[PDB]
């Protein structure tokens, strides 16, 4: 067996830590680190929880694998912006897995993949195609912010790359910052931008090519001589630019003392929602820019395959429109098109060169940890509430999402991603017209103007979408058809736009039962799926976390592996 460990995660300035093993070109386990430890983004630190989940998951030790593999060329960073590389391989490993929680007879084989060439392994390999045009579109790797690629033959050939200063992953987070949504919260900005109109794409700032963009507010080159990526020299222009040409400052945050919290809490200014035309305008921008990038690869490879991964490939928005687009036939976009994913891409492109074949990832997400009846019931017993063991829980808990009831669903392996599929999700009608604020407004506690996203089965998604495809992960928006676009309202965006799942009796037999038991009571077997966590938190991941998470919210009921909670 070869077994590669891929990591993700560093004790300095890192975001994302995350850890995948591979066994014979199969997800043997993945999780994200957040997940595990409850702090959001994986801040600052070797992925030593996900990592040392995927070894038990397996029945592993450090001896038992082949190579570990590290998404980022870490020392060339270290060579390149901070004067020297000072480890060893074992030193390095000794940060990376640390012997506290990873005892070694020996050290394995340490290699680092550049970032983008794992961000392009999350997406080819996994792919189940064998060739394509590959599309990264990052914050930043090392240097460049925009890797142009060719999958063939299992091979990945790189024929261009955008320096970093000109970002577009840095540019949309500088206005997410700028709105006052947050730099961290891109998603929101991307929530707002159907709310508002564009009215110059370019921002006074983008010009759009055939190939792509150009930045000529921003010198390319620009490097931050004192950090090791160009986040804050971009911030710095991108804010300038921006109080220059738009009529609104910056949104400034406001941290004050709620005495109905007992706490200082941080808001905004401004409301957010004030600022909805220029999301939409950098949406569009950002829009334009990919779609150039797109048909520039696509056209110098010859194929009309697409792979998109790196952060930007998380804006399901513009995935959706890339989907329609003339010069494109079939995309695969990864979960974790994002750096949570560069850690199982560096163990692909490890993999491959010590001779795996990758299987395909095969619509599912589920590959974090999972929880017998026996962990579930002594977390509920902890708790000292009451609970049932239904005979039938699929066709009650259906029962419930059709009464108009808000269910936790926390079942087998946690799906890593930012999205929640049927493993950690909460469940409501997708047929309400008051569901969407019931849930933004009273149970979450996020923004009116946010959207939410339905789960659907395979087998009924061609007459719900205008496209007929597999949606797995809801990373792509696409158009509901005309019948069920006023059918479906709690599930419907500004603009008749959906960010669907699309479910297989193959994929999630449990769900897809329940899906098929609502579908029976409310006409389409559709339901609105939103992640199982307050708004901000963590998705939950523990049968205690899912049980902190129902209590502390108004949520009605919560089926936790064979067993369900009623408030
Ligand atoms: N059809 C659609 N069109 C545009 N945006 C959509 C959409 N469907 C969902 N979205 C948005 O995608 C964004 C998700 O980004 P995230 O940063 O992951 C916030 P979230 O994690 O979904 O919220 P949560 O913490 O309350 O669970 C949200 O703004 C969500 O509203
Ligand atoms: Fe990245
Ligand atoms: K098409
Ligand atoms: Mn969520």
């Amino acid at each position: 067996h070869m077994r590669v460990l891929g990591l993700n995660g560093w004790p300095r300035d890192f975001h994302d830590a995350s850890a995948a093993l591979l066994v014979d070109g199969r997800i043997a386990a993945f999780a994200e680190e957040e997940r595990l430890t409850r702090k959001k983004h994986g801040y600052n630190t070797a992925p030593v929880q996900a990592a040392a989940f995927c070894l038990a998951q397996a029945g592993l030790t450090v001896d038992d694998l082949d190579a570990v593999a590290f998404g980022w060329d870490l020392p060339a960073m270290y060579r390149e912006r901070l004067g020297g590389w000072p480890h060893s391989d074992s030193e390095a490993l000794d940060i990376l897995l640390p012997r506290d929680v990873f005892p070694r007879r020996t050290d394995p084989p340490l290699h680092f993949v550049q970032h983008h060439l794992a961000h392009a392994a999350s997406a080819y390999y996994f792919s189940g195609e064998d060739r394509g045009a590959v599309l990264i579109v990052d914050g930043q790797g090392e240097e460049e912010c925009v890797t142009l690629a060719h999958a063939e033959g299992g091979k990945i050939t790189v024929l261009d790359t955008v320096p970093g200063a000109w970002s577009l992953g840095f540019f949309y987070e500088h206005v997410s910052e700028y709105t006052g949504l947050g730099g961290d919260n891109p998603g929101k900005l991307m929530g707002l931008a159907a709310h508002g109109t564009t009215v110059d794409e370019t921002l006074s700032a983008f010009a759009f090519d055939s190939d792509g963009y150009r930045l000529n507010l921003i010198d390319p080159q620009a490097r931050d001589p004192e950090d090791w990526d160009e986040y804050s020299v971009t911030e710095r222009a991108w804010f300038a630019h921006l109080e220059r040409i738009y009529r609104l400052p910056p949104n400034e945050f406001v941290r004050r003392y709620d005495p109905a919290k007992g706490r200082v809490v941080r808001d905004t200014r401004r409301d957010p929602y004030e600022y909805r035309d220029l999301a939409a305008t950098a949406q569009a921008a950002l829009e334009r820019a990919v779609f150039g990038l797109a048909d520039s690869v696509l056209a110098r490879t010859g194929e009309r395959t697409l792979f998109v991964a790196g952060g930007v490939g998380l804006n399901a928005t513009m995935n959706g429109k890339l989907l329609t687009r003339s010069t494109v036939d079939k995309m695969f976009v990864p979960p974790v098109a994002s750096d949570i994913g560069v850690s199982l891409g560096a163990a692909a492109a490890v993999a491959v060169e010590l001779g795996d074949r990758i299987a395909p990832m095969g619509d599912t997400a589920a590959w974090g940890p999972e929880f017998s009846p026996d962990q579930v019931r002594a977390a509920l017993d902890r708790t000292g509430l009451a609970y049932r063991e239904p005979a039938n829980l699929e066709r009650e808990v259906a029962a419930l999402i059709a009464s108009g009831k808000v269910v936790g669903w926390a079942q087998g392996r946690g799906e890593v991603g930012p999205r929640a599929l049927g493993q950690r999700s909460l469940l409501g009608s997708a047929h309400s017209p008051t569901m969407r604020d019931h849930i933004n407004l009273r149970v979450k506690d996020r923004e009116w103007w946010r959207p939410f996203a339905p789960s659907m089965l395979r087998s009924v998604s061609d007459q719900v979408l205008e496209v007929d495809a597999d949606f797995p992960y809801m990373i792509m928006t696409t158009k509901v058809r005309a019948a069920y676009a006023e059918r479906l309202p709690s599930v419907v965006h500004e603009d008749w736009s959906t960010r669907p799942q699309t479910v297989t009796e193959a994929s999630n037999p449990r769900y897809h039962r329940m899906l098929t038991e609502l579908g029976d009571l409310v006409g389409d077997p559709v339901c609105l799926n939103t992640s199982f966590n307050d708004r901000g938190e963590p998705i939950v991941s523990s049968p205690a976390d899912a049980l902190l998470t129902f209590s502390r919210l108004p949520i009605d009921a919560l089926a936790v592996g064979p067993y369900l909670v009623t408030k």
